[PDB]
């Protein structure tokens, strides 16, 4: 019955958790657990190769791109991206687009490795994507960074920005494989697996193969793109079980229609919630401009623009009573947040939709 | 019927794999998998705190020591230790003890962050520990680094070396919680979970609380001891499932007598194999001096000291027919290597003992 609206780590498909359970003591007959499996064995080589192929297949990754699986999460890439790329041009400058909490954290972290310049004026509220025409781009910048989907504020790019030919780095942790992606436009894409593509413990990084070999001296070898691509992500012991779980979710996505189907399913899901908000007559307020609304994370308030705390606690308390978990908004924003990642089914959103309507039908004045 | 002598990732207790399997879909009745569990939930807080408590209990870690769980494996700490500690003193020097392959790698990685002086002359063969009284120690070095147990060459410290008051850092990946440890004599202890206390994906680090706040600017935030100790290993998403698995293994060690019992069980196991080698009349050759022989990894050759390729293939071939996995020595050394970590039972070792005895009785000249 439990409906898991978790923001990350999130819900995994039930069929995947069933297979992990039944294979847990004897993976496909070899007689051991994946938790016991050597990363140098023929069996795990087949696991990590199939996981990489699915990333290339589902996203249509061109052959001039490496696909490596690192540790440290997305916040690790907040340091791995500058350590690997900020020396690409001698100036060691990088231009950053800050559309929410995770772009801000990444921009601040990069200040530890070079001079970071935010290309747009500071926004009073994380409610819109600054028009790319307003971007003040440095022609000598080593790269340009932006976050595809801001998990805390629900601001998402439905376009790949024009960065005047500079190398493009994109944080796609919260919408990875929720839609097709023109990988050819990017220099580095990274995404933590714990939102749309697996369990916590592994990060997928897609790097253009000529962007290796610019890493700083202080870059840890386990986080250097050049080192890990040359060892097929096996420079040291990889998160074997996380990569095994990730490949199963990737297989689940492929059986369900790939990135194209995920885009359609995430449209039906997000539209179901935005439809309640847009016709709520101010009872639900979503502050994001409609043309930048995320299809993965829908944060909103109850009552008014700043939110009525008394009504929102009653919403969450009744929501928890119905076994709908992790609907509380992020600590820094409060309010409500619904995360509708790939594993969240339509029936799961249909339960949330029915509850929001009955709650609105009981408290609108 | 599989006997798993893996070097890391290694064997987990059958009891632990059963509980992980039973609760994989509905952990302790909360309705979700740990793979789906949020790191901000009350449920995960119980897990990671109990995991931290068990490390403190089983090792008797003093209160002035932080216990943190990081990503990146042991090779991750090969960079995190210099980044966090090489700047204790302004010289940015560090003394390293190279007793095998893993201390050799850590010494080379540290050269990326400072001037590294290896305290002793090159050994020519990794068969002994250089005498600590002959160690050329730098009084202005920031710390002294050594690997307690060399997994590839089978050289293990049965003592804590006197570094004349320097901050002592130790790589205990391959013998962590195989014996009691006087933590007070160390500044930093770290260990990858996959060898003796769990599954790959998480690394435990024990740091004295006065050694924080010396990290270099280039240290990634997810690898900075101060940042991660201040957030109780929750600066970003931790390897939740790997920390969950480790807590069950630690609970298993506690139920089986703690570190004190692990030490004596490790003696029974290693003595069973080392005596077979010592009475083999040269049919089995272990080149490590007996006073430095590892109790965790026993590498040896068959036929003669340099190795009989024909006999070693049949040994590994017949061992595979009998479902004894991962007995092949490391790629860099060849020969045979038997890993006898905590979950490897005396019953497991007796199968290796009987087979080694029968192979000697059938090919000794």
């Amino acid at each position: 019955q439990v409906v898991n609206f978790g923001p990350g780590p999130a819900k995994l498909p039930h069929s995947v958790l069933l297979e992990i359970q039944k294979e847990l003591l004897d993976y496909k007959g070899v007689g051991i657990s994946v938790l016991e499996m050597s990363h140098r064995s023929s069996d795990f080589a087949k696991i990590i190769n199939n996981t990489e192929n699915l990333v290339r297949e589902l996203l249509a990754v061109p052959d001039n791109y490496k696909v490596i699986f690192l540790q440290g999460g997305g916040c690790g890439q907040f340091s791995a991206v500058p350590l690997n790329l900020i020396g690409l041009k001698a100036g060691r400058c990088a231009d950053y687009v800050v559309t929410g909490a995770w772009s801000a954290k990444a921009a601040e972290e990069a200040k530890k490795f070079g001079t970071i310049n935010i290309v747009h004026p500071k926004l009073g509220s994380y409610t819109k994507i600054p028009d790319p025409s307003t971007w003040n781009l440095n022609p000598d910048a080593s790269y340009v960074y932006y976050c595809a989907n801001e998990t805390v504020h629900g601001v998402e790019f439905d376009f790949i920005p024009d960065v005047k030919g500079a190398v493009l780095v994109c944080d796609m942790s919260s919408n990875f494989l929720s839609k097709p992606v023109d990988v050819s436009k990017f220099g580095v894409i990274f995404a933590g697996a714990q939102k749309n593509v697996g369990s916590a413990g592994v990060t997928v990084v897609i790097v253009r193969d000529d962007l290796l070999g610019f890493a700083l001296r202080e870059c840890p070898s386990v986080l250097e793109y050049k080192v890990q691509a040359g060892n097929s992500s096996l420079y040291n012991t990889p998160p074997c079980f996380s990569i095994y779980v990730m490949g199963l979710v990737l297989e689940w996505i492929k059986n369900n229609g790939g990135a194209a189907a995920m885009e359609k399913l995430s449209s039906i899901k997000s539209q179901t919630i935005y439809e309640i908000i847009d016709n709520s007559q101010g009872f639900y307020v979503c502050p994001v401009e409609p043309q930048n609304r995320s299809k993965m994370n829908i944060p909103f308030r109850i009552g008014n623009a700043k939110g009525d705390d008394a009504l929102e606690k009653r919403f969450l308390d009744k929501a928890l009573e119905l076994n709908m978990l992790s609907l509380k908004g992020h600590r820094s924003v409060g309010g409500i947040r619904a995360s509708l990642y790939n594993a969240v089914t339509i029936e799961d959103v249909q339960k949330l939709a029915a509850f929001m309507k009955k709650f609105l039908e009981m408290h609108q004045l």
